Order: C-alpha cells, then structure tokens, then sequence
C-alpha cells in the first residue's frame, strides 16, 4: 500500500491552488442533517491499517511520481513535499486527528473527527487524506442501519414477549458474498457485530481481532446450516433423505434447513410435518431446527410457513397472547431483508398474533452492501485555515442547497445541560461554558494516541431500551 | 490472507451435508434473467490474487480450526479435507474454472463459470469458493453498468454533435471516498477503466498492470481540478482570487474548477463572464476551463449554467444544429449522477439544443457504490454431481419464484445459428449440434491456465455503435 497512490487524482494538484502563505488546514467530518442518530465507528481500523507509522518511503514516492507523470500527461505531482516529510519526520504523517470514542451514538449534524497538519509546511496533507478518512462512511452506515435494525427488533420482541432475551442474535450477517470485496467484507461484518453476535461473514473476525479485541475468543457466532447445494444434490425425489442426513448429522446443535428448492409450504408441512416430525419434537431447546425459506414475498412467506407449522406442532400463547411455536423448531427469513422489508415482517407477524420469539432474519446485500455515503451525508469538509498567521473560518454555502452549507472555524463537541450534543463553531469551546470537549486526539504525528476496544464500543452503541 | 477463513460459516459444515459417496460437485454462475446484457469482468483478478498457488499451509489450517472451534462453540471443522490438500498438492486446488473470456458482452441467463473438483476427496471444496467466486458480481456490475451509461452517451453524442469524438472521456470515475473499502475502490475503479480512460479514483491503476496489463503505460488519465477546500480557504470574498490562482497556475493544461461554493449562477454569470473572461478566452483549445457545477437539481443547474455561459462567450452552431461553446469552455456535472441522471440530463441538453459535446459527468457512489448483487441476478449454483458413481443433473425450483429456477446437469455456451448465445444444459453441449463450447479453462489445479491483458477484454467490450 502507497499513501501516495491512496488519494484522489485531483488532490494531487491541490498543494498549488491554497491560498498563498497558509500554514493551517484544519477539517472536520460529520453526518450532515429517519436515522436522526449514527454509530460512531470504524476510524481505529483506518488509522491503524494505512495511516501510523513510516509510510512515505524513497520508493513510494519515486513510483507516485512515475505514475503521476503518465496520469496527468504532466509533473504536477509535490515530490518535494512528500520529501520533506520522509526527510524530517521519517515518513510519520505531521497530522492531528481528534474523534469522538469509538462507538458514541450522536445526533445527525455534529463533529465527529477533526483532522489538522501539525507542521505548517504541511498544510496540504489534511486533505489529501481526505479519501481514505471519509471512507469511514462505511462502518458508520453499516453500525448505524445494523443498530436502527435493533431498534426495531427491540419494539416488537419486547411488545411481543415481555423481554428481549435473544435480541442480539435476531439479525444475522449474511453478506459476504454480497459484498464488493474481501476488504469491505471485513469491515462491514465488524461493523454489524457491534449490534449483533451472529455472523456468517467469518472476515468480521479477524479484523477485529486485528485492531479493536475482545475479551471472549471471538465477537461473533453461527450455527451449521444447509444450503441449496447441499439439498438439491441428493435428486430432487430424495430432499426428505437430504433433510433426514442434515437435522441427525447436527442432532445436538442448532440446525438451519434451508427449505424451499422445491416447494417450502410441502417441505414444512409433508415432510417437517409429518415425515421427519418424529426427529423434530425429539430435539432440545439448546438445539431446535431452525426451518429456512428463501423465495417468495418474505411477509407472505413467513406468515403462511408459520400457519402451516403452527397446525402441525404445538402452539403455546405466552403471557402477552402471542403465539409461541415449542423450543425445538424455529424459522429464519433470509432472503429479501432490509431495514424496511424486517420492519413489514415483524409487523404483520403481530398482526396475526405470532411471537417475535419465533423468527431470527439473516441480511446479505441489504446489511453489507446496499448503503451509499448518501444515506447519512457523511462529509469531509474545511472549516478553518491560517494564513498570513490570521485564522479564517472557511465554509461552503452552495445557494441551490442550504443542506450542503458546512460549519465555520473550530470546532468542539459537547454535552447539553439537557444531557444531547451541540458542536460549537468559531472555536466558541475555548469559552468553556459547556463542559469539556468529547473529542479526544486519536492520532498524531504517525502515531495512535487513544484506541478503544471493542467491547468498549460495544458497550457505547448500547440502545437506550438497553439500558 | 486465509482461504479457509475466506468463505461463509455455513460452508464450512456442509461437507457432512452432502450424500455419502458423492466426488464431484459441479457449479455454476450467471446473471439470471433493463441490463440485457452484461460484461464479464473480474474473475481474473479473483484467481491470481486470492486461489492460485500454496493457498493452504500448517499455520493457516491450525487458524482455521481455532477459529471455528470458538465461532462455533464446536468442532465442526474439516482439518483432515484441508491437510488432504495441503499433503496430496501442496496446498494447491484441485479445482478446475471454465470461463467466458472477460470483456466478453453475454446476454442475461448463461453460463458464465463453470467451478468443480478434480479429485474426489474435494468434492466439498467446489462450493467452499463459492462466496470468494460470486464476489465477481461486483466488477461484472460496475462494468455492466458503466458500458450501458456509455451506450447512453453515444446515442446523444452520435445525434447532437455527428460522431463519438471524446466519447471515452465523458463519465469520469469520482468513487474513491464514496466506496466502502480500499480493495473495493481498485477493483470498481478497474471495472469503470473497462469502458472509459478518465478517472480519479488513482487504485484502479495498480490492480490493472499488476492483473491485466496495458500496452499504455496507464489505463487511465485525469486533470488538475478545484475542490471546495481550495476555493473556500480563500474567504468568501476572495473567491475571484481563487479563481483567477488556479487557472493561472494550470494555464496550459484542462483544469477543472468547482464554481458553486456560494453561488454557481454568479460565479459563471459574473466572475467567469466578466472578472476573469480574458482569462478564460485566452486560452488553449488542448488546456479549456472545465466549469463545475456541484449542487442543487442537475438537469435544472446544467441547463441554467449552460445558458448564462451561452450568454457571455460566443456559442457557435454545429453541423447538426446544436449549440457549442467555445473550445477553451466546457462543463462537467458531477453531482447526483447515475445511469438514471444521466439519460434526463443529456436529453434535457438536447430539447434546449444543447450538443453533448459542451460536457462531460462525474459519478461517484452511483458509479462504484449504488449497486447490489441483485440488480444482474448474479447466482452460483450447484447443477451436476457424481454420487455412487452416477452423474446427476441438479437444480432448484422454488414454487414461489420461477425466477430463481437453476439449469440442469454440465453446462457449455455456445453460438446459434444467427450468430447469439445459447447455454445448453444436461451435457447436450456433447451432441456437437452447436459446434464447440465457449468456455475456456481459466484455472486447474492451483494454476491460473489462460489469461487476458485489458487491452484485450477493452476490446471485447466496445459498444455495437463503436464497432
Ligand atoms: C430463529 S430463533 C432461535 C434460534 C436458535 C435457538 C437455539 N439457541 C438458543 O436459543 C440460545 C443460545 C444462543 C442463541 N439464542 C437465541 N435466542 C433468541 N433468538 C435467537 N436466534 N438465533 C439464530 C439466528 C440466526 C442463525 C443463522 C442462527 C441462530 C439464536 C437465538 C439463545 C433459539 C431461537
Ligand atoms: C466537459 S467536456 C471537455 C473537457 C476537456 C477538454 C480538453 N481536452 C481535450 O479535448 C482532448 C484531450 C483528451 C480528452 N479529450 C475529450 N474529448 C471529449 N470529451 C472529453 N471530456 N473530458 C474530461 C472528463 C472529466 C474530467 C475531470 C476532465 C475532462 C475529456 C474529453 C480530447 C475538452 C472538452
Ligand atoms: N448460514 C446461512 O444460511 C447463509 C449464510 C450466507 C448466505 N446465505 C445463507
Ligand atoms: N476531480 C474532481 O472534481 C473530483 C474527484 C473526486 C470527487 N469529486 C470530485
Ligand atoms: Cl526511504
Ligand atoms: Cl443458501
Ligand atoms: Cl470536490
């Protein structure tokens, strides 16, 4: 990896187009102005993975150049700049990164991170390192949509049941081969398993191993479970043979069947049902079968497999007057799940009177990889320079949008009187009458000043219903 | 990197799943039948970077197991399958990959890869690749989906200005920040480079020569151009002197200048028009001013720069009828661009008479982020296995969607009659009665068997209209 290649092309040219006789570039990062409130989370991993340490090297910077020179047909690439900092500072980045904790739930609009050049020769680099910082986006919106999931998760397993036992294996992360690399598979993963313990996209592990840590072995857990090929390779006459091998092949461990190749309603009735019912309601509650659609409306499919399995096992209404299938059979719905389709579900499953206690859901594309920087306006913006030794507050007010319009000066975050979140602008924190700033530095000078772990962040984008 | 930690949790338990006696697994993957048709791109970059050579090794295998045995809280683990491959191949697949070539442009509902076994103790390790495999979507969509934004473009370019000079150059990649990783920005900016030579997203360059190679010395180029940074950090009242530094500084080269930082109309109208227009006239028609226009609606904002700028230089009439700027003066739109924004823009352009020779777009998260497996249906499937020594022909049916119906038995592309594609199921691709199979062997036993250079897959790739 090369610093110098990990930029825009365009920030390659931008060291001549800052104002003559600037010493300070000094950035900030927000969620612009439901998801009124986003998880702060993934910066440790950039900071670690690309940003500390000696990453400028002779090498590194003779390559740029070369490229450079065929990419813009022209020298416009600042060797001696990347050269000043190889020479007087070994290579370590002269910057200042300042951020909320990894984990902080905060309101839309606000400071996340600040980003400033610590040696004034140096004020074009905070915005180089603009592209690789506001990819953070990215484990901000997965962080963010997972726990908005758990919201919802939340109200209908507590309104449902009484209680919330179960709720952080209720979403479980299907994505991976969904996602557009192995690199954002990692990423998103560990990004959902700060809401969540059940994952499939086995990445999430070791990149939080890697960079945050866990008390336990691992942060997050799966069952075995079929999938078509293993299903469909027996011949289609044999699927009762195939689900037989599988539920006794992982008789005293949680079993998901995936259930539709051919027909998910006969699957659950005939041979759930009937055929195998004898190797169903033999098994533990430590163990259920776990029956899988996947095709189909993902509401009408619940309902109607709930209906069928509902008349050929025994149903119990629990305390609220919820139906409640017995421990040892339970449905996932894998297929079709997004934040909107797993709101309709749980809904209509109250609607007909069924427990949230019954379903889990597994979410791929809609989890990991149908999220755009758009959603939660992530942006990188300057808000201060100085230059002639004066400070300016620098901001953009395009006149078509008011929404784009960005904060002025420096910048702070603080805790209300009333217990929210207020970023002061024009370096209005110095004033100190609210309390202190909630940005600590993260980063500087090539080196990572504060990390947190992850149960730290765990325990940070706890929900309120929660606590 | 680990191969074993790099596929879905529940394939890891699905070696127990399969019927006894099975040593062949035999899969597939198409895009499953507006996206008639798509690229196929990407598979290369898979085999070299992630399955060709020693894949296993003692340490990755005891990893492995350690993992899982805490991911799920069991021993589920296949160690002897792994270190059969590890003893019997040095650590090599013993797979074999038939594929179309890349840039190949396949209609919806082929085959495109072929993945199965070539030793029977691995017929479990046919679908341990599929998650590493369908990741594929993701180059096959972005350059899927940039060539259909391509054909859009030639359509108006062919009507507006008489020819398709410049047509590789209007849809410039402005992705990097707005991916979700490092890895995903390379691959994306990559599968753009397949249709068009302008870029910023610099990571596509190295995954290119180092994967696919170029006789040119880089697939794609970019121009010096303006961020909001360098035009605010020189006050709101100074954006003139912004201005007026940076066309100086790029004077004999294409620069790019973000003019909507507090007014877009005034900008154009008053300090392109009048301040600073014996700059702008004055210069070359190889190094013209780019205006960038950065918010409010896009076809509204294009249309109104277009005028005011119409207004204060000379526009001349092409051959077709439509109005031209001068050539020291273009545009280029690179707010809300998508393949839908962009067909409303260019026909918006030309019912004002406005040839699309005047600009060019810029699509970040449209172009590399705003895309999910789902929208080309891309799907791996299991369609023939050998258990007890007979081939079976395998698939799934679902009764709830016809659309997720699988093909049947070995599989093989060929040309029709009238010159189109056909992929005949059930081994028929034997009888002859279409000629030989399309698919070449990719990959065998650890080896990467057949190659493309990006010329070549540019090549394949090139519009009807071009050809
Ligand atoms: C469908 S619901 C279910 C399922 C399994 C069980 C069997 N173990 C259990 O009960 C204990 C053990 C740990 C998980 N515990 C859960 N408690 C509520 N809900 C859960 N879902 N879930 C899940 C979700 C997705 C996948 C792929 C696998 C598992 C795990 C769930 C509690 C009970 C209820
Ligand atoms: C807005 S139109 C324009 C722009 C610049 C020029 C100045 N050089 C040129 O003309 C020669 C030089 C190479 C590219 N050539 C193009 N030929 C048609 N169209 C193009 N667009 N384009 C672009 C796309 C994205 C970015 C960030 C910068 C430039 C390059 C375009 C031909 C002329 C017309
Ligand atoms: N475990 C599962 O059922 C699963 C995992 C990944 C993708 N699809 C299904
Ligand atoms: N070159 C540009 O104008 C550009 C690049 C990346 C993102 N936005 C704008
Ligand atoms: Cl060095
Ligand atoms: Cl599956
Ligand atoms: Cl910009």
């Amino acid at each position: 990896f090369n610093i110098l290649l990990a930029t825009d092309s365009y920030k390659v040219t931008h060291y001549k187009q800052y104002p003559p006789n600037t010493s300070k570039v000094y950035s900030y990062f927000e969620c612009r102005e439901k998801y009124e409130e986003t998880v702060f989370y993934g910066l440790q991993y950039i900071l670690n993975k690309y940003l500390k340490g000696k990453v400028v090297t002779k090498e590194k910077i003779q390559e740029a150049k070369d490229v450079y020179k065929e990419h813009f047909q022209d020298d416009v690439f600042n060797e001696k700049g990347w050269n000043y900092i190889l020479e007087k500072y070994d290579g370590h980045l002269p910057i200042e990164i300042k951020a909320v904790p990894e984990g902080f739930v905060i309101p839309r609009g606000n400071v996340l991170f600040t980003v400033e050049n610590t040696d004034p020769e140096c004020y074009w680099l905070t915005n180089w390192i603009e592209t690789i910082l506001v990819q953070s986006w990215y484990p901000i919106t997965v962080a963010t949509n997972s726990r908005e999931q758990k919201k919802i998760l939340a109200k209908y397993l507590l309104e449902t049941s009484g209680n919330l036992d179960g709720l952080e294996y209720k979403l479980h992360d299907f994505g991976y081969r969904g996602v557009s690399s192995q690199e954002t598979a990692g990423i998103g993963a560990s990004a959902h398993l700060v809401n969540f313990k059940g994952t499939d996209t086995v990445a999430g592990l070791a990149l939080i191993k890697k960079y945050y840590g866990t008390k336990d072995p691992v942060p997050g857990y799966s069952v075995p479970a079929a999938e078509h090929s293993t299903i469909t390779a027996w011949g289609k006459d044999h699927e009762k043979d195939a689900f037989e091998h599988i539920v006794t092949q992982f008789s005293s461990v949680p079993v998901s069947v995936v259930s539709d190749s051919y027909d998910i309603y006969n699957a659950c009735e005939k041979i759930w049902g009937e055929d195998l019912r004898h190797l169903i309601v033999s098994r533990s509650t430590q163990a259920p079968l776990i029956i899988r659609p996947d095709s189909g409306n993902p509401l009408d499919t619940v309902l109607k497999v709930l209906e069928i399995l509902g008349k050929k096992f025994p149903v119990t209404e629990n305390s609220k007057g919820y139906k409640l299938l017995p421990p040892y059979l339970r449905v996932i719905q894998g297929d079709g799940v997004d934040i909107n389709t797993l709101q309709e579900i749980v809904e209509g499953m109250k609607q007909k009177m069924w427990s949230i206690e019954n379903i889990a859901f597994g979410s791929g594309g809609g989890l990991l990889q149908k999220l755009t920087r758009d959603l939660l306006n992530c942006s990188f913006k300057c808000s201060y320079v100085v230059t002639n030794g004066l400070g300016i507050n620098v901001f953009k007010d395009p006149v078509a949008d008011p929404n784009k319009r960005s904060k002025k000066g420096r910048l702070s975050l603080h805790r209300t009187p009333a217990g929210n979140f207020v970023t002061l602008e024009e370096g209005k924190g110095d004033l100190e009458e609210y309390g202190q700033d909630l940005l600590h530095t993260v980063f500087k000078n090539g080196k990572v000043t504060k990390s947190y772990s992850f149960d730290e962040i765990r325990k940070n984008a706890q929900l309120n219903i929660e606590l």
